[PDB]
């Protein structure tokens, strides 16, 4: 949405990269590449949100509620029903929070919690392996220039 994504996020994003220390506009702007500017929602059965823009699966460890999301594969001609559970955060806060804690708790990621831009926190992101893409801090590099333009 024309940078009303941005109205929505930044505060909660200010909010975590002051709590971890990982830079605002990579959060920001892994937020709006692997949500296409926030147009992907995981909605609950009720269609109210999850607010998970991480799209985050829920596991034993996630304790809060869940949204279980339905899906199809055509495979050897058969019609395959697949269930997948998204954790549901209470607000963007909780979700970025929630992000932003993992990143502290795993000293692989040490590197992107000291880094002094976010150009450097994609950096440290691509050699940690998050996306299993080798030329991936240029993916989001892009996207950081786009953040900034409009702030
Ligand atoms: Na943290």
């Amino acid at each position: 949405d024309s940078k009303d994504f941005l109205a929505r996020l930044s505060l909660p994003a200010r909010l975590a990269s002051e709590q971890s220390g990982v830079p605002h506009h990579l959060i920001l702007a892994q937020a709006a590449l692997e949500s296409g500017w926030g147009q992907r929602q995981i909605l609950r059965e009720n269609g109210e949100p999850s607010y998970n823009v991480f799209g985050v699966k829920a596991t034993a460890s996630w304790k809060g509620p869940v949204t279980e999301i339905t899906t199809t594969e055509y495979e050897n001609g058969e019609a395959k029903k697949v269930k997948a559970k998204f954790r549901v955060y209470s607000s963007y806060l909780e979700a970025l929070s929630d992000y932003v804690a993992l990143l502290t708790r795993n000293p692989r990621y040490a590197a992107v919690t000291t880094a002094a831009t976010a150009e450097q926190g994609a950096v440290a992101l691509q050699n940690a392996g998050y996306a299993t893409d080798p030329n991936y801090a240029r993916k989001l590099t892009s996207m950081i220039q786009q953040l900034k333009a409009m702030s």
